[PDB]
């Protein structure tokens, strides 16, 4: 009993200092210590996989620290001559052990051959096999339970780092738009992640990609963040697309048709840009449409209901704005995305994940250069991550971004 | 060329000519024989799950006839004794796989000791271990990929039935209430299993259950046959839920009096109720309350825009219903559920799928006859199965549902 | 009961039936077909790997009939271009299982693009993905139940064709030459492989490989056909090998010199050689030697008592022989091999195996035309493989070797 | 490159200081530290299996210090209330996973329960689920690097011992007598687990189990230590009973006649018992045999080729005694067992193993006390393992057993 209470406290304690030292000198925990302490057994296991993560993490200081950028891949000889580290992706649990043995077993075969030659190791070249790995977190597409068993699967399996998308789990296609989960949602996948690795003692970073720039779909609007670039229709008397297709069940080939005519008949538009719009019928111009502008913005994380209260206030009128009518087969809203949801959504995952990954369908240096100033003007010292969707300016375009403030790009 | 045409015209009248069969005389197939056909490969893969659903469904024929139940539970020794069929149920596929496995060896062990003996097998008692098997194939969470590789992958292993639930993935907890899926995402999930089905040209039995009588939140109110079960606020005057608790996020035992305050102040109730409890008050009285009972009713598949129209023209006034507000904070409507939501489910699900079963927090014979009732009076032929949740007078309840066309317990 | 034995019956008449096409017209069993039924189960289960080990015959065939050879390789897509076979080795099951699943998938995906165009088909190449299987079974190295399970494994995950050796199992070196087993330790194996094979009902090809031309030790004297090839001591005052090392265990690098010491002090000869090396001294000579050589041989299968017993009754005197001193530290044999030996061995191993295949350390024409007519001359009609051990004539030789009787090289 | 040889001599000696704690006191090691070191990666892997092996190495201590047994067993509630470990056979080390795993759960959530209750924890029982687990390492059979990779895999999966039989690979059978392997065979495997052990850096106990006592096969004659146990025929004018089977393949029921009948013809005795029963035809008679039983016993380690020459020093000439005629189909040699045949392997094994294990076909008090007796005056400190191939007097009969030296039993 009262060793019990010992060993809990010590515990307790010893997470309290793991908490204080610059590896989360920007983590949010919404746990306490006691909670993580409770949650762990009466065995102590520490993984490789910690000590991984911190060589990451020292890594990616590095990095920061020169406005270099850390070269990655989704063969060990090669990749670790030509890399810093590895990103699995697709099973990937597997994946991830599998590489992380093979690393192992080329740095014993390593190790054993430079010391059995004792002058001659000077001009053997030495080769560090033990690459940080990155997990692609998407095989759990269900809840919360499912991603903190899949980080303490990862965290077992050597994997110094987890990545996981706001894109809405089981929605991927061979591509009309993706769709996405509410920021919350993400927030709380990141929470458990963090939580997860709390629990398992480990250092493993959260890498949180997202996917809004080419998306046009969100599962829910019970976001405030959300309700600036959720899409809907102006016109009262258009009816519910889903009902129409389900009441006019012609070919497909046609029902595009229909389709068309159902989006051509309501103006798809943001609120703000309904607003906008309708704004413009009627001299009320400049000081109004600023100061709404300013107050409802994409940065503002106003609620539909306050944006409708403020135009109320301003217009004098009650705009009608449906986004139910504008929902997909499956429920899902539209959603408009874009750049600046894209920097909502990374300012809002800062605190809960080391890395901040924006996807792009094309490269452009302008929406990069966005992206960064605005994450690294809500948060500053957040490390940034750049990628293309599947020439020789390349090497300058990729010296440009890691000035901008992306230390991983692959 | 030729010879490629020639086989694949009689790959499709040998798919037409397979559904000819009294196996699929109530099975509604929104794929054409083409497109089945299209999706095979040129090696054409027989199953034994396929003979094992053969004679699963020759059983329910059978105890369908006779009017009784087929007993069935969640060591293959005792397993074949008392039990026509076996569920498996948490991963599950590996289960089934290690089952069949057992089963076989079990049968060839036997066919092995009775055909080296040669008068003295009369004595010897014959056990049939080749039991149909009922997987759940809950391990999807994600689209209709996941849930047609689950189907292919309990094919290959030996399943002769595959359960699926209207449940929402992810969704399961330790419980304040089930979410709901719309009854259109569980009819596209049986209609991908049928599909697989008919690509890996096998007989699986689809086993669709419907947890909607203990349910209380569903996912989205895209589908027009859960509007009559949608919980919404009659008080305009009350804010969101989600909203609240956010901008509130005091101790959670302190939340729950702010969550029962809220709950105090809007009434929340289904629509039909709120026109119900409103047109009480000011005689217009049983006539137009009878008439809009029967126009809105659980089994109308009215959508809450007619309903509204509906209590217009009758009670001439807007009627105030909105169920956004009683959103959960991950965006769950609230959801009423029953035992009529429990019908008219199943009665969506019966052309999908060969059993229907009915779960019961509490064994009630009224409910279960309802149920049944409900069912066979719009599909008269369709099979029952029933289950609780986890005296003497068991032995006669079971005949007695049994009787009421439950041919499927555990 | 009299159903039982109907089945019973027609099954064994069925088994009987398949044993009667040119499938088996050189096959050697001995199991009736009694038992094979026996070992059956009452569920009749069909693979395709019966259907891919069918391809792989008629292939086989028809490059036998056109002394042509069919060209293999240890990527799906460049896998059926080029090869007609792919050979898997190192687990193993799961590499043959991972295969077989890539090429249904292709085929799958093949066949739907084929069939949903309708004149532009001629244009668009076919690729034929299902290529037979050939699976190493190095997996089991215990006995005969594990080599067993190996072929239904094998059988039941897409494999047309099973690989096994005759080298002792558990005896691999990263190498100071193989260990081999004796003769009828490998005829058990492959009976073993049929009769599995024939239990599950498959068609599926047995290969042999014959390492006895690089091997330098044996397992055991019990079989007569190697006491041939077995190395002796002819040194009556030399003592074993083991016992020597075991009480001088000095450091190795001065170990090897006392083996070597012991390797002079005993001439290391074949029983044969010693006989020949002892009948030069002393007049009787081309006679006795001649019908010596004649009556022993290295394909005569002469048990070295007869041979010692043929010596004293020519020579007039007991040659001394002990191979016993001459073991390994673990027990092995001193064996001679060479090309004889695989001679002996490919045709002892012809009645029980589809394939012959003989190993070779460098291509040497000579050595690959002996072994040829050695075995073809023995068995015609058998089925030869040839591989190296891992310029531009290569061409010429790999059709020279098919003119010879190899249908099967890599 | 300095900070290379700086790390390795420090792992030089902390692997030095490590063999010097009184885990090690009767440990020997044929591989230096520097191999152990140089085998070892640059990266510190620990196990929670080590902390495992050392607790049950504690256990063992304390047990045998109090002269008591520690039982065990072939559900992890009760596994931990009425035992001390856990011995897994049957793979293997999957279900040595699979239990690590379910243990360390309900380790999990007891210290959850625990720690959330603030005085009634004194009431609540506690259940120690970190139960010792040792492996059945029967899953290589072949060679040593199969046994060191079988080691790694128990390691890292939480084993904390490991358990080897020198039961010949591949020869368990459903049985006519168990098939041996030479005691340096046994003891080669032993070192490999050993050597795997420290270059994974884990206390992991080693279990050897010795089958010599209902065996009567042996793979092969190498080991000198073995040459007393070996049984031979002392007929000159026997042939060998596998050539003799060879070539008189009659039925098999007839066979076991042919089989009587040589062995009947040909005298199968021991070389002591043949030279006993010899020197008992002719008056030379207590002397002469009492000093040969001295200097030939089977405690004696002596070559057959030394028990020969002392035969006939002392009885004046060479006792025939050919053990090859005796051989089985398969070569293994005809081997007698005995109770000091296990005395004498224990002995061997004592060096490598912790724990020294011997079975018995039927629980007999003198067996298990004379083994105990031998193994303890060779090895006073040798923990003693005894189990009974698979009444109320069992307890007295346990604690007797403890009190001989047995501290672990099952």
């Amino acid at each position: 009993i009262q060793k019990e209470e010992a060993d809990f406290q010590k515990e307790v304690a010893e997470i309290k200092k793991w908490w204080s030292e610059p590896r989360w000198r920007k983590t949010k925990r919404i746990y306490s210590a006691e909670d993580i302490a409770k949650k762990r057994g009466t065995l102590k296991i520490n993984h490789p996989s910690s000590q991984q993560a911190d060589k990451l993490f020292k890594l990616l200081e590095k990095h920061d620290a020169d406005k270099t950028v850390s070269f990655t891949f989704g063969h060990v000889a090669q990749m670790a001559k030509y890399l810093d580290s590895i990103y699995v992706s697709g099973t990937v649990p597997n994946k991830v052990e599998h590489l992380w043995f093979a690393q192992l077993f080329h740095d014993r075969k390593q190790r054993e051959e430079r010391l059995t030659l004792s002058e001659e190791r000077a001009k053997t070249p030495y080769i560090d096999f033990l690459r940080p790995i990155i997990a692609d977190a998407d095989t759990g597409h269900g809840g919360i339970t499912a991603i903190i068993k899949l980080t303490k699967m990862f965290i077992e399996r050597g994997a110094a780092g987890i990545h996981i998308e706001d894109q809405a789990p089981g929605t991927k296609k061979c591509m009309a738009g993706k769709v996405l989960v509410p920021v919350q949602e993400h927030i709380n996948r990141l929470v458990a992640i963090r939580a997860s690795a709390d629990i398992f003692g480990s250092n493993l970073l959260a890498v949180a990609r997202t996917d809004s720039e080419a998306a046009t779909l969100i599962t829910s609007t019970i976001d405030h963040r959300d309700h600036y670039f959720i899409i809907g229709a102006t016109n009262p008397e258009a009816g519910d697309l889903a009902a129409l297709m389900a009441e006019a069940e012609i070919y497909g080939n046609e029902l595009a048709a229909i389709e068309s005519e159902w989006t051509k008949k309501a103006g798809l538009k943001l609120f703000h840009e309904a607003v906008i719009d309708e704004i413009k019928n009627g001299n009320y111009k400049d000081a109004l449409i600023k100061k709404f502008t300013d107050k409802v913005n994409p940065l503002s994380h106003t609620s539909h209901k306050e944006a409708k209260k403020l135009a109320k206030e301003l217009t004098g009128k009650d705009i009608y704005f449906n986004w139910d009518v504008a929902r997909a087969r499956e429920g899902y809203y539209r959603y408009q995305g874009g750049t600046q949801c894209a920097v909502m959504r990374g300012r809002a995952f800062a605190p809960y994940a080391d890395l901040i990954w924006m996807e792009s369908a094309l490269p452009d240096y302008a929406q990069a250069k966005e992206f960064a100033d605005g994450v690294k003007a809500a948060v500053p010292d957040q490390w940034l991550a750049y990628n293309l969707s599947p020439a020789d300016e390349q090497e300058t375009y990729i010296k440009r971004l890691g000035k901008l403030g992306y230390v991983w790009q692959f």
